[PDB]
């Protein structure tokens, strides 16, 4: 090609399990090569083949982002949607880490997590945007470095997903041939078109953090990118990952992202998944292939032994073989794909129970308070919505993806999304049973209407002669989405319109909680001043209750922003979000350059509902005295692994990383109860078509008491205030003023200041 | 799109500006138009008196080597002559001692110096001789100096050409005249310049003229971008007033001006030369200003700024406290002015003095097979018109040295022709040098100076002569002039006869080339006949003792190759002078900065004499090449300071700044006495850039046999910097820099590294 493949040469951190995965990779014969570079039948998501003679085991490569999935004596951690929602560094680090913590117990040797940028947010109806985090370059590249982190800390190699420019679940149309129907035949995959300048500045940061963490693996796309195939793209994979972003690990494909053998094998790809799982359904281009173009001269096994060398330098950095993970016990393939028993291990820990809490208590976000909240001591409570309590199968009845049950089944709390990022729960603390523990302590009574108001005989008049003489009614709404599909719109799901439509009609203290996957269309209610209260909790995994009331009690307060912008309308997003076409070779032209989410309405002077990192607190925050400290520079030691990425300011001891400056403001609780704060720092960055501002920096102060203060601090990188040349390749510093501006939201902003080179 | 920026005298015209403001606030409007505007008069151009405030008139007086069209003064050599000495201690004097003329002659504004344009695009230039050398950076030395001379004396400078004006052909200076209009035949040549190339190669020497402080610049006659230099608002307002920070004046070329009210607009402050020949080069302002103030169409805020820029120099250079005496020639001529000359002697005490060293210092050896230097020849043979006078007497061609028949025999090329020539007192020919000397080895010498293929029996007499000479000399000449370009490289009059002539009937030939610029002698370079080559340049009158001294070893030659010297015209940049009878003829400079040695340097051209080339009676080792760093200095002796933006400006910084310095040695390894110019060249690391840029030289004196010296280049900011487009700033870019020193810019025995 244009564009070689480099050898890995096991970079900063991995230096002597590189030696080590090349002493072992010369000893291989061609078989054996191709055994560990190809997916094998077992148990877990996927498992690489053996090389039995020089004693390396099968890995077993296990889904997903929020810890591993289908395996029973786990927790339901939160999705990394609710963790962002936190905006504490601190807690999405301890995810990770406990998830790490289980996916090491249950014996995988490489978590297929985190999502880091892909799909990273250009369409808000993206039915797996819940996966990720932010809707933000700079604030996704910090949770990935946290979250590949905390991975790696325990025993676990990261397969960081999904690599790249995977926008919309609509037409990504992997590869399967199944009952004689191949989608080769129907539709070639969604296309993303991308310019050089969006790939550097938008969806490849997230990937350059993860890198620096280092991410072990990394998974590529079921999209093509300019009209080819994500896994086998050589400027993609080769350069701009290989070389480029420095990527000494491997790349995983997707399960069907494969869609040839010898494209693939030159282009980048390590590892083919799932090989011989899930029947061969998924296309199965190499193993007994491989050999066969290696000896017949089609493909170099020079290329191949590199392969090989980044698979088995996680095995070793990791340190698997003198700490092998233990055996890996249940069937997640689920019969009659795979026919085979489960054992069964418990590793949920003390303290992981009281994270997933945590979590939830510092997620949940508060957008409309009329003065109903924090509640006092009702004496008469009310409660709708199936979402209230269980799902009336069983927490797992949507079985091993949370994406089986009926299209009209009560699914109970929505704590997690559909697909191979969801887990099992062990139980749901469901809002109902703690509303009612709280209702009990305060001699109260409670009452819930849990049924399908539209379906079920006598609903609407339990709803009618219930509500009039509540104190307050809680109502609990949301919306599921899952893998495979885009939500068409943002309705809520169910009959959670009819139900705050019934609501408003016999209650004027309606306090709304919204558990969902992404955005919803609350616009017919949510000026109606019956609703005094409008939060949104996300998916708060098994805890979903028992986070969220000491919050709506006032034990708590509210600390939650959103972590992408709620528009009032699907319209005023990025036109063309999701392509729907029956064409061939479908296509998706990203001409809206880097201008998603938050910078596209704020560049079209469209204003949201809630803005991006908007959240309400119990009490108010005054922000004063700007600093741009110029002498608080500093030396990036830090990271794991170092990109290769170009900048203009090169010299020898240098780095795109180093902090240049750091800038400080002051915050002080101006109301009357203790709360904690997101801070934010934004900056405009001069050059011709830039956005208005750009994310680039976030901190939260914890527990900030009545008229005390606390100041708030912004290291700013090299990198955060540069712009990629497309004419010369490379990151610089461009000239001219620039904006900082310090505040609580994205357009919430007191503070500013200028800063020039 | 760009606005007019105020005059306030800057640096240290601060209290002349001052003076200058008060005067122009009293000015009527009519006062304002007659300031501003030519009038009729002795000198080349004449700016109106404002009677009432007792302003006199001033004269604008031609030319970059004196005054033009004088009796009494000395001619002077041409700008290309001083240039090949690399030495700028003469640079100075020679300005110095024209500013001592042109002051005592009666001037007020010497048009001159010429400092970059023309630069050298094209070696075909017919006035490329009036400047210096091809090459922005000693340009931009020899410019800054030569204003200082001038100024320094008390004379006003009028700097010139701005800019980008590379060829004569299809000037197309505006003129009306019988009713034929140079307006219905062909707008000037539209020289199409790029951002970078304007600063990087352009702008340079100009920059260094406004540090020095000239008074003035004059705008060009070919467009730049379509638009005319005398009214184009980016090159006067923006890149000059603003970038540049000029404070002095703006006065058109003669028939620069093409209309009234964008001039007014875009930068222009003089209309030149108004009444004065006619009107015949349009007049523009004048009355027509006085009516456009009138009427409100040109704001007469604007012209007072005009004015205020014109008065600046005259306080400046205390020309009210002491004036010039009247000026007394009349320098236009007859049937155009009648008027009547008077006679001043203006010539002093050493100044043939000084025109002798120069022209000594200049000569430069480009050849020599071991017949220079002459001991005491017995039988010397000469040859060529070039070895004696004009036929018609030394001025003959008349007040701009161009009048003469084509086929005259014009004698030594003295000076070239056009408004840069100056009248001579006498020539003191190379035959009258050679002979002195011949005289006192109690020798015979006999010269051929006819034209050897017109004049009967001239052949053979040449054939007769030349077999028993002990050496024989051959004199040739190529005379240009303003307003063509050379059709080639071709030797003037009979001189490529003369050159088959000589190598037929002589074994020991020296060829002596006086020259506006390069010729083409590839017929003969190679012949071992050929012993000896010199190019003299234009001497000035001193042309026969400048030479003979450096013939017969009294001093070795020291003079460099101001520019190269391609074997052919097709090895330098394309297109260098186009021809079109198109309406709106255009010249894309797509080149860029790649002129004269950064042409053939990156095509990889071998020259066959490069760009500061030039032998000596001995040679010279280059060693110890010290880079120190330590050595920096801020920028305090500049007489005015540009704007220019630069990346690491802080509060009390410049781009003039020395950040280092670098030091080189040189020792005497031959067997006599000899002077060495040195050379630094650096290359600037990035995108298509020059492989080297001259960036200093220095000239040791008369170093004995086996001495050593200590050469000595300090290194500004602005000399390892690049101008940034996107930014539109100058800055230093990273990367390694290679610096080199050595004795031509194809000998560079001593190199190192620089990152910063
Ligand atoms: C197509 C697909 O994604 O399959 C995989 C298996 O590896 C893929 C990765 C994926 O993350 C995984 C494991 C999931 O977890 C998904 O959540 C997931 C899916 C999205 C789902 O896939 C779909 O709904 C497909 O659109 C659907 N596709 C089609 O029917 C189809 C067939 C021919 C041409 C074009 C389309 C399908 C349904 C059932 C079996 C295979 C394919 C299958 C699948 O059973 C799950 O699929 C299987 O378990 C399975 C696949 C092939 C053979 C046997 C079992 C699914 C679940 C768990 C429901
Ligand atoms: C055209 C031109 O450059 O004229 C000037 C006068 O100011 C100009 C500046 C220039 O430096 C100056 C003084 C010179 O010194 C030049 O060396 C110089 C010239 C270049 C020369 O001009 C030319 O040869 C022109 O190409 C020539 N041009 C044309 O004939 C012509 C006519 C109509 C349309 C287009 C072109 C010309 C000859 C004679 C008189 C006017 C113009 C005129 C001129 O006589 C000299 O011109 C005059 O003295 C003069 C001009 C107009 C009317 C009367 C006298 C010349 C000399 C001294 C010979
Ligand atoms: C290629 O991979 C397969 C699958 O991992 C290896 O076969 C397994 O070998 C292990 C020992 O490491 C046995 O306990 C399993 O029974 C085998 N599984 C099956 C399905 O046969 C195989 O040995 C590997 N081949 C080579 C050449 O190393
Ligand atoms: C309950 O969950 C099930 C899945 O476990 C949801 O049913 C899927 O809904 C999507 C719409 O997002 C359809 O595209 C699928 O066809 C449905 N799956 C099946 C198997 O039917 C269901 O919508 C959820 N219930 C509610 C009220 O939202
Ligand atoms: C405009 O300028 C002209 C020409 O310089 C001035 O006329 C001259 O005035 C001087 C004194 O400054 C006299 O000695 C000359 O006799 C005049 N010459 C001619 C040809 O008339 C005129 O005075 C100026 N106009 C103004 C308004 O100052
Ligand atoms: C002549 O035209 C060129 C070509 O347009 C001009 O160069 C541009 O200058 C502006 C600054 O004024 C830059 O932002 C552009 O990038 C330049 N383009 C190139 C290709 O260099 C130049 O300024 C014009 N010169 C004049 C005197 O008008
Ligand atoms: C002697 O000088 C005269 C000028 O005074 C030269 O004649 C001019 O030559 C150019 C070509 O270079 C012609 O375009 C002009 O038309 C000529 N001028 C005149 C007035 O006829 C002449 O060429 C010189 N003699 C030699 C031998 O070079
Ligand atoms: C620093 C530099 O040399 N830049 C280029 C310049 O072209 C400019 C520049 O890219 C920018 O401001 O955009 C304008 C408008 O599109 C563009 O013209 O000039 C030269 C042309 O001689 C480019 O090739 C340079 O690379
Ligand atoms: C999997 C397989 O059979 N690959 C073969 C390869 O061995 C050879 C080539 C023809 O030389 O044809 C390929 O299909
Ligand atoms: C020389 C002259 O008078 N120029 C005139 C100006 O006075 C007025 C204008 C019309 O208002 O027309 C211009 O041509
Ligand atoms: C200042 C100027 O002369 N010209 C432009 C200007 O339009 C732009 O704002 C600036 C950025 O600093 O750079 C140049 O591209
Ligand atoms: C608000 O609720 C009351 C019943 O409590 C009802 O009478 C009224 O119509 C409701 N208002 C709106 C705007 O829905
Ligand atoms: C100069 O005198 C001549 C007569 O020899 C005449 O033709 C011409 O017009 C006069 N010039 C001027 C400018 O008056
Ligand atoms: C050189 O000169 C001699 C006369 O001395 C002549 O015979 C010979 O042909 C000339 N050689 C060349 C190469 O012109
Ligand atoms: O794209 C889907 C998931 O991200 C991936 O982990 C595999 O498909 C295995 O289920
Ligand atoms: O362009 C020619 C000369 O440089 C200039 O000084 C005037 O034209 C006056 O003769």
């Amino acid at each position: 090609t244009q564009w070689p493949a480099p050898l890995a040469n096991g970079g900063k951190s991995w230096a002597s399990a590189f030696k080590k995965a090349k002493a072992t990779v010369t000893e291989m014969t061609v078989e054996e090569l191709a055994n560990i570079t190809s997916g094998v039948i077992g148990l877990c998501s996927g498992v690489t083949g053996a090389v039995t003679r020089l004693g390396i085991p099968e890995f077993c490569l296990q889904d997903g982002p929020i810890g591993p999935r289908g395996v029973h004596g786990s927790s339901q951690f939160p999705a990394g949607l609710t963790v962002a929602a936190t905006w504490d560094r601190t807690l999405m680090y301890a995810r990770a880490r406990g998830m790490g913590q289980e996916f090491h117990d249950q014996g995988v040797h490489l978590a297929l997590a985190p999502v880091t940028g892909g799909p990273l947010g250009r369409t808000p109806l993206n039915g797996r945007g819940w996966e990720g985090t932010f809707a933000d370059p700079y604030a996704c590249g910090e949770a990935s470095y946290l979250s590949v982190k905390g991975l790696t800390d325990a025993g676990v190699a990261t397969v960081s997903k999904h690599w790249i420019a995977y926008e919309q679940e609509t037409s990504r149309n992997l590869y399967i041939d199944i009952d004689g129907v191949s989608q080769a035949d129907i539709q070639l995959p969604i296309s993303s078109n991308v310019d050089d300048l969006t790939m550097h500045e938008l969806y490849m940061w997230s990937f350059a953090e993860a890198v620096r963490a280092g991410t072990n693996h990394i998974m590529c796309s079921y999209n093509r990118i300019n009209n080819t195939h994500s896994c086998s793209n050589a400027k993609g994979l080769n350069q701009l990952l290989k070389t480029e972003l420095n990527f000494q690990g491997g790349v995983v494909s997707d399960w069907g992202g494969q869609w040839d053998s010898v494209p693939a094998a030159e282009n980048g790809l390590d590892v083919a998944m799932p090989g011989k799982g899930f029947l061969g359904a998924l296309g199965d281009f190499w193993g007994a292939t491989l050999v066969e173009l290696i000896n017949n001269g089609t493909v170099s096994e020079d290329l191949v032994r590199d392969k090989a060398v980044r698979i088995l330098t996680g095995y070793y950095y990791l340190g698997q073989d003198t700490n092998p993970p233990p055996p890996f016990v249940y069937n997640t393939i689920g019969a009659p794909t795979l026919n085979a028993t489960s054992g069964y291990r418990n590793v949920r820990k003390p303290g992981t129970a009281e994270l997933i809490k945590e979590i939830g208590s510092a997620s949940v976000t508060l957008l409309k308070n009329t003065g109903s909240l924090p509640l006092k001591h009702p004496q008469r409570i009310a409660v709708l919505g199936n979402d209230a309590t269980y799902n009336v199968l069983g927490p797992n009845a949507c079985g091993l993806a949370n994406s089986a049950c009926d299209i009209d089944n009560l699914n109970g709390t929505l704590t997690t999304g559909g697909g191979s990022g969801s887990a099992l729960s062990p139980y749901t603390i469901t809002p109902l049973e703690a509303l009612q523990k709280r209702a009990i302590e305060d001699n109260a009574e409670i009452a819930a209407v849990v049924a399908n108001s539209n379906t079920t005989t006598g609903a609407e008049d339990a709803i009618a002669a219930l509500l009039p003489d509540a104190d307050v009614t809680f109502v609990f709404l949301n919306r599921y989405s899952e893998e495979g599909a885009d939500a068409p719109d943002f309705s809520l799901g169910g009959d959670g319109d009819n139900l705050m439509d019934l609501a408003v009609t016999y209650s004027s203290n309606v306090v709304v909680v919204i558990h969902t996957t992404g955005v919803v269309d609350i616009e017919k209610w949510a000026d109606n001043p019956n609703v005094t209260a409008i939060l949104v909790a996300y998916l708060p995994g098994q805890e979903a209750g028992n986070s969220l009331v000491p919050v709506l009690y006032g034990d708590v307060a509210p600390s939650g922003k959103l972590p992408w912008t709620w528009g009032k309308s699907i319209d005023d997003y990025v036109p063309n979000g999701v392509v729907y076409t029956d064409a061939y070779s479908p296509q998706s032209n990203f001409t809206e350059g880097v201008f998603i989410d938050y910078r596209w309405f704020d560049k079209m002077g469209i204003t949201p509902r809630y803005e991006f990192g908007f959240g309400l607190s119990y009490t108010t925050f005054t922000y004063s005295n700007l600093i741009v400290d110029h002498g608080r520079w500093a030396k990036d030691y830090s990271s794991v692994m170092e990109t290769a990425e170009p900048f203009a300011e090169w010299d020898g001891t240098n780095s795109l990383y180093d902090v240049i400056f750091t800038v400080f403001a002051t915050i002080t609780n101006t109301g009357n109860l203790t709360g904690s704060e997101v801070a934010q720092l934004y900056i405009s960055i001069p050059g011709d078509n830039q956005p208005v501002r750009q994310l680039r920096g976030f901190d939260k102060i914890k527990d900030l008491p009545v008229g005390d203060s606390a100041v708030v601090t912004f290291p700013i990188r090299r990198k955060d205030v540069s712009s990629w040349s497309v004419v010369d390749q490379l990151w610089y510093v461009p000239n001219g003023d620039f904006l900082i501006s310090v505040g609580g939201s994205s357009r919430d902003l007191p503070l500013n200041t200028t800063w020039t080179p």
